[PDB]
């Protein structure tokens, strides 16, 4: 998270920390949220060999008695995602057994409504990714609020496309989400309506969400048959 704030402790229990495990390389992270307790939301560029996800964290550093550490025992990546383009890129992770609920842990569940978000209100994303360029990831959750754009801000990403995904950031700003905040939610009035998918290299906003009401059906689909 660019130009963001310290998240206050735990104030946003459904955030998952993904460290991705690659044959050819080292660990990966990624950000994810808790939406049934076996059920973790994320992007499909975060997949891999094997996932951990760890649940309750505030400092990733610091082990806590809020942390649970679970296993992922499958992964449900779109199968029409697409490394070219990037649609669709989301991505269902089955934890091996249930989450326990704490105050520090939590699902955040869809809202029965699925209904198109349009440009113009602010949102809010959460991670634990880098906070510029040349920074590491943070140690600590970060959180900023957003601008939705109107989908011609994101026209220079020429595989965007509005009806799949949402603009997200003010170009005026520095504000945005980056690197490592890759699968983590964009929150409107408390309702996850986007997924942190991609942007420039140089982190200029805007960048490119996920938008999660085109893929209620595909969630579905897999939470009902799993
Ligand atoms: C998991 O990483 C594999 C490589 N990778 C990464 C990455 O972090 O390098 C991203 C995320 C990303 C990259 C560039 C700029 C961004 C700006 C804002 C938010 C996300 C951005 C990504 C997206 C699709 C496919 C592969 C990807
Ligand atoms: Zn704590």
């Amino acid at each position: 998270i660019i130009g963001g704030t310290e998240s206050k402790p735990h104030s946003r229990p459904y955030m998952a920390y993904l460290e991705i495990v690659t044959s050819n390389g080292p660990s990966k992270f990624c950000g994810g949220f808790l939406i049934r307790r076996n059920f973790v939301l994320t992007a499909a560029h975060c997949a891999g060999r094997s996932i951990t996800v760890t649940l309750g964290a505030h400092n990733i550093t610091e082990e806590e008695d809020t942390w649970q550490k679970l296993e992922v025992i499958k992964q449900f990546r779109h199968p029409k995602y697409n490394t070219s383009t990037l649609h669709h890129d989301i991505m269902l992770l089955k934890l091996k057994e249930k989450a326990s609920l704490t105050l520090a842990v939590g699902t955040l569940p869809f809202p029965s409504q699925k209904n198109f978000v349009p440009p113009g209100r602010m949102c809010r994303v959460a991670g634990w990714g880098r906070t510029g360029v040349l920074k590491p990831g943070s140690d600590t959750l970060q959180e900023v609020k957003l601008r939705l754009m109107d989908p011609q801000a994101c026209s220079h990403f020429r595989d965007f496309d509005h009806n799949l995904q949402l603009c997200v950031g003010n170009p005026r700003k520095t504000k945005s989400a980056f690197k490592g905040d890759s699968g983590g939610p964009l929150l409107c009035a408390g309702v996850a309506q986007g997924i942190v998918s991609y942007g420039r290299s140089d982190a200029k906003p805007p960048a490119v969400f996920t938008r999660i009401s085109h893929y209620r059906p595909w969630i579905n689909q897999i939470l009902q048959a799993n």
